[PDB]
């Protein structure tokens, strides 16, 4: 089972250091008991002796429908609960609407291709509205208002604030069953903050710890993780358990390829984007 | 959305410039900027069904590069009334940042008083560099620039207008405040290259565009 | 209008403190009605209260033929007044004979490819002769001997001497209309006076101060500026209202390219040089 870091403070670590662990992404004993000293030492204000005490004290302790049946059939059922799956794609592929669909459909019974729980919706880009969810909910038969409560929304403008919204996920995801965890245009805040060519190693380290946070959370709570990415990095192509490629098919109809998957078949399926969310294409 | 005057640059922007926005367009000198501004100042006055925003443009000129002749050359391209366009492009010229900001005290009040689709502050960053030329002035010039950007963002959000600022690469909060950023760079003859350098939604992507008697036009070659 | 900055003394700032603004390089009210707070505070001993009083009191108050018809046609009529042109490219390509041509032709009525005023002729290279202006003047039906005085010639030995001729110009240009301000080999003294490669930033910021004098003279009183650059800068591309590239054609034939223009196309034209100045390519 999971190992939460809410056990660490009472060993002797001060709560504001446990909050620095949570807000840096180490939401768990399953991120600090069996970890290298350098990773703890990298966190703001935490000393090497405090990293030693954190390790010694922690060592006392220790499928969802996309709304398109055809893309779900390519996924052999849909997005896997307790996984990361990445979609990357071309300009105006409607990626936020795929996310609003998944945010609604994760709440459904698993046999309907549901997930039986809430979504987080970490935003980077302001393409979310409550209205988007309302018009989607009424297709799938969910209440639109409860769908907003079941799609915990906040926007970040920078990757630390975004990491803090994964802290909000890590604390609050205990209070209800989440089936899903969205970060919409997840790579875009790394591109806003780390546009300077030489800073790519710090983007890669911050993004690698962020991808781990998403994976721990998927392992801790059984959430599917959905992260949307942009075609003109490759760290997400193997941190995701299968990769999806989106191109600009005609109208709101978009082509998906399973671009790499040594399990699900590496084929294609066609889907439409609607006010009702993602659905299957009709000619 | 407002047309840049090039359908292909508008397709890079996925329908044109956005009403309710700040945009910054940048890169080298002569990379579309002032001609984009003149084209937008006219085209924003078109019906939304014709590719405008159904409203006026403010044109704060930091530099003296404003021309009624270039406004008229774009007005007649779209069959707009030339002299009404010269009045609907509300002209003000500033040699400095305090007058630029005083014109935003006027414009944030005056944009209540008609339907505006756009505001331009052409070459805004040059006034900061030429006024706050003493290197040590970093925090003050940055927070005056942040005040100016918040006034422009207030204008964008309060009036539903597109808002335009232009920069010659020769402060960085502009990249945070800009909803789509354009790294405009050198082309062949009067042709030029646009790259989307930053948007939280749109990817890194590119399109060729042209500077003509049309104003800004499609680079069909 | 070119209204003297001295009017500010009747408004509230004391006489000698108003005269600091002429020493800093603003000679009219219109310039300082459009000054900022911080740039006035850069002028010797101006406080926030003096700067505010200056701004409020000032705000209370407030084509030339190249000799080639084909290059004039390329320039959509020839050189505009109230302007900054930079001409660059190889040695012996004709820049000084374009300058001798413009030096005469700016004194003409605008109808005859004119500028309607006298000319400053700063020179750094010493390639000017009074004898060159004579043979150009008689082609344009001007009095060659009056052309020698209507051209206010001066050589500079060094960059700030070259700039001090703009202080002489700034006192002069209030008095009556000048159409033109040549600066032959404008860049060369910065290369002889800041010759170490770590000095180039200081040369460029001194040339930016010289260009701010040329800029404010061009707006404050309406001169065309003709800066000529030797070859065998990034700020100067924005400061110039057009950039021109020159190379040697066959025999006495010369080639002009518009290298960089805000409304003119970057095309090429063929020209020649003789005793009468710049001709068209008429071999």
């Amino acid at each position: 089972g999971p190992q939460p870091i809410s056990r660490l403070e009472q060993c002797g670590i001060n709560a504001n250091d446990v909050k620095k662990l949570e807000e840096a992404g180490f939401h768990t004993v399953e991120a600090v008991a069996y970890a290298p000293k350098k990773e703890l030492i990298n966190i703001k204000g935490i000393s090497e002796a405090k990293a030693d005490k954190i390790l010694a004290e922690a060592a006392k302790l220790v499928q969802i429908t996309t709304g398109s049946k055809e893309l779900d059939k390519l996924l052999q059922g849909g997005i896997e609960t307790g996984s990361i799956t990445e979609m990357f794609g071309e300009f105006r592929t409607g990626k936020t609407q795929i996310c609003h669909t998944l945010a609604v459909t994760c709440q459904l019974p698993i046999d309907r291709g549901g997930g039986e729980g809430k979504a987080m919706y970490i935003d980077t880009e302001g393409t979310f509205r409550p209205e988007r969810l309302l018009a989607v909910a009424e297709r799938y038969g969910l209440s639109g208002s409860d769908v907003l409560d079941n799609v915990a929304y906040a926007r970040a403008f920078n990757t630390d604030h975004q990491t803090q919204l994964l802290y909000q996920a890590s604390a609050m995801m205990v209070e209800s069953r989440y089936a899903l965890l969205i970060v919409d245009s997840a790579t875009a805040l790394y591109r806003t903050d780390y546009s300077g060519r030489g800073e790519l190693s710090a983007r890669q380290m911050h993004l690698a710890r962020f991808l781990r946070m998403l994976l721990r959370l998927a392992d801790e709570f059984g959430v599917a993780v959905v992260i949307t990415n942009q075609v003109v990095g490759n760290i997400i192509a193997h941190a995701s358990t299968t990769r999806l490629y989106l191109r600009k098919g005609r109208g709101e109809t978009r082509i998906c390829k399973i671009y790499d998957s040594p399990c699900l078949p590496e084929a294609e399926a066609m889907f439409a984007i609607n006010a009702d969310g993602v659905g299957d294409a009709k000619d």
